[PDB]
RNA sequence: CUUAAAGAGUCAACCCUUUGCUUAUCUUCCCUAUUUAAAUGUUAGCAGCCGCAUAGGCUG
């Protein structure tokens, strides 16, 4: 799948750095989104000096 | 307000059987245990006889 070519030989970095063409880069990163979700996460404070952060630590 | 917050792992059982660790052995020679000295500590608390005494006295 694309999972094993994007992951051999640095192919990712390969388009990410645009050897390969710079409109794949651009399908790579139409592809490389932050999608949010917070439900069923973990989520603690963490003191950043005089108040507290709401860590969510994600993997 | 801690990768916070939350959670039933349950069940089941035939390890079997078999067996030759035998064989032969020099332990061995050696040689100073020598010398003293208070048992003291009263070292015994007895035998009769005068008595109701297992109270108290006497006799040696």
């Amino acid at each position: 799948n694309l999972w094993q070519v994007l992951n051999k030989a640095n192919m990712f970095y390969r388009i990410y750095s645009g050897e390969l063409g710079e409109e794949l880069q651009y399908l790579l990163k139409s592809c490389c989104t932050a999608k949010e979700d917070v439900t069923t996460l973990p989520q603690i404070y963490f003191k950043n000096g005089e108040g507290y952060d709401i860590l969510v630590p994600i993997g």
